[PDB]
């Protein structure tokens, strides 16, 4: 049976976590998301001046083309990206999978363009939300879950240093004490998960759903749950052009921490402040608003105070204190 | 019970059909599609300039607005649209969803531009392959399903003549004879059927499968298939202006049938001479290449000749000669 050892690291203030896949022979660095079940890559089909600044998918030499297959993305931040489809080897950790889809861009908008940190984006979400016409095709992870050990993945995100994406087993030195596990609801092709409660600084309240998400920086939560929690960081104040809530970077900031299946996740408030807001000299809130949505986005900065594994059977989260 | 008929009336050679869509109170000429899960629309939303010779949908006098959700498409022709969501009054043939998903074009390429006959698809294919982000959403008819009488819709698409969607219930003066039923497979969202055999004029051959699909003005079939009916079809050759293989207008064209359960599908060649190619002085055929995607599409050619019955129930589909 397969495992392997991925490792992450992040670009500057952890905005997001790039790690190597070997694509045909050629290694891309990608950003791989949970929250996408799309593996795309910036590819020869771009025009060239969108190729410079990146490694880039050359399927003339190794893919198989899908014929008449296409595939497109559209995010509510207004970026895109679109292209064709080819199946090659894409390897992840040591772990091959033979004849993976491999969804070639052919369009990228101005956020995908200008990040020369990442060559595309490798999804672990479900297969069911894959983006691929006429015929939706699988994702690394749906690819290899058989030939694994165990069908799992697990990840542990850090701040400032190289973590790792675990395929087919759990590394139980990445966590202190046991995990906890709790129940997806794969509907909506999420790994999305129910917390009982949540308590931001000095004040609780009611629970709600979310999903596990590497592919988003910050953790966005409900306006409601954003406003109590910034009411307590003093002169805390939204700038549009950082992201959101910003606040001078000595601020000490609460804890934030939610319930799971009777486990109490916590991020500590030093991970809260994600860093230079680059807007002047304030600190940018790891905090924020999830823009009306009704379910929460458990994106990075969550992550990193956790080792998180996400098993196929069930399917279920665990999770346990970041070790 | 709700049950409802919508009449659809073919453009130029029944190139699509259109039925006519209230949305929000304004009536929009749809193209309705059962091989495809979204229901999109011009709107306010597009450029002025793209919105001349069309109806389109004003989402700010009666839409509910999901912030932050997008979708887009994107086809193998390289046609493609994008854009916004709303929900809304949504009235096809007498039946009303209420908080009906529509989602307002943005963004749309020149194919789309360049038909004025429609002003969007409504789309009956299954909700699981519904693109909208980040939560997918689902078609008029899972919307209205559990209200119907019987959970169906059926529908007559004729030559140069008004047609019908009949929803909620099977309108049997449609055709001729009893419906034969056959299961449907509803993996990949599409209403797709297995056929036995085929018989392309003298040359009959093994089955397949395909998808019943309102939305492709043509029956896509094999290369294989392809050739060998062209082979019977004398001075038969491919104009790529015109779409595929054209012949003389006053050729005596072979039948084409499959067997579906035991039911013999007949298209008869009168049928498939589509019509003028639009260039110089020859005709389309009504059969052309599925562009080796490994499976067929059965569309508005085929469905011409028969009287087809989607029931939710099974899933499957129920053929008969259309009366
Ligand atoms: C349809 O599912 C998504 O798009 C999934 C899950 C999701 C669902 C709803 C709300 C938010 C997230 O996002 P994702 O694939 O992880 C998606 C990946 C992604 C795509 C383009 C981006 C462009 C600029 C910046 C970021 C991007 C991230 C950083 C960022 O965290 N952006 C968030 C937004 C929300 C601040 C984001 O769009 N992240
Ligand atoms: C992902 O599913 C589709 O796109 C579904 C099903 C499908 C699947 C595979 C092959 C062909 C069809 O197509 P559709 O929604 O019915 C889709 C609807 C559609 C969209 C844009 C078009 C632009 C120009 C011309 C046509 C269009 C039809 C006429 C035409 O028949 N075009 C065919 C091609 C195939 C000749 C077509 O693209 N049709
Ligand atoms: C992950 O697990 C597999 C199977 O148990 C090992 O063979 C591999 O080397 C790694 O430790
Ligand atoms: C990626 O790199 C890390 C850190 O060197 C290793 O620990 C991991 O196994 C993988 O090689
Ligand atoms: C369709 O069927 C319904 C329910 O049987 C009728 O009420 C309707 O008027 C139409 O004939
Ligand atoms: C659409 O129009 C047809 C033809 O007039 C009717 O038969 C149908 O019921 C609907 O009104």
């Amino acid at each position: 049976a397969a495992s392997g050892v991925a490792t992450n690291t992040p670009t500057a203030n952890d905005e997001e976590y790039i790690t190597p896949v070997t694509i045909g022979g050629t290694t891309l660095n990608l950003n791989f998301d949970t929250g996408s079940a799309d593996l795309w890559v910036f590819s020869t089909e771009l025009p060239a001046s969108q190729q410079s600044g990146h490694s880039v998918y050359n399927p003339s030499a190794t893919g198989k083309e899908l014929s008449g297959y296409t595939w497109s993305i559209s995010y509510g931040d207004g970026s895109s990206a679109s292209g064709n489809v080819f199946t090659d080897s894409v390897t992840v950790g040591g772990v091959t999978a033979h004849g993976q889809a491999v969804q070639a861009a052919q369009q990228i908008s101005a956020q995908f363009q200008q990040d020369t940190n990442n060559d595309g984006l490798l999804g672990l979400a479900f297969s069911s939300i894959n983006t691929v016409q006429p015929q939706s095709q699988t994702t690394f992870f749906d690819t290899v879950k058989s030939s694994l050990a165990q069908p799992l993945f697990a990840v542990a995100l850090k701040h400032q240093q190289p973590g790792v994406y675990d395929f087919g087993f759990i590394d139980s030195s990445k966590y202190t004490g046991s995990l906890t596990y709790t129940g997806v609801d794969n509907s909506q092709g999420f790994w999305s998960f129910n917390v009982d409660s949540y308590t931001a600084g000095s004040q609780s309240g009611d629970g709600f759903s979310g999903i596990a998400d590497t592919g988003t920086t910050l953790l966005l939560l409900d306006d409601s749950v954003v406003s109590q929690y910034y009411s307590q960081v003093s002169g805390a104040q939204q700038d549009s052009n950082a992201g959101g809530y910003v606040f001078d970077c000595s601020t000490n900031l609460p804890d934030f921490s939610v319930s799971i299946s009777g486990y109490t996740a916590t991020v500590p408030g030093s991970l809260i402040n994600y860093g230079p807001s680059g807007d002047g000299s304030t600190c940018l809130g790891g905090i924020q608003s999830n823009s009306g949505i009704g379910f929460s986005i458990f994106g990075d900065i969550f992550l990193k105070s956790q080792y998180v594994v996400f098993d196929s059977d069930g399917p279920q989260l665990g999770f346990a204190p970041q070790a």
